[PDB]
């Protein structure tokens, strides 16, 4: 009942950065995707993955983008 998503507020180039996805009061399990894409329109996806996230992870998953 509450998704929360936490990155660095700036995000470096050419680095495995970490950014956390955190899901509170859910606890049926997900599977996820995420997309990096541009700013000012939809471009190319920079970056694409998906992760899962069960309650034996803790309902968290912290992705290396």
């Amino acid at each position: 009942a509450l998704y929360t998503l936490i990155t660095p507020a700036v995000l470096r180039t050419d680095t495995e950065e970490q950014i956390l996805v955190e899901a509170h009061g859910d606890s049926t399990p997900k599977q996820l995707d995420i997309f990096v894409h541009d700013f000012p329109r939809k471009q190319k996806t920079l970056f694409q993955t998906r992760v899962d996230m069960n309650p034996a992870g803790g309902m968290l998953v912290t992705p290396t983008i």
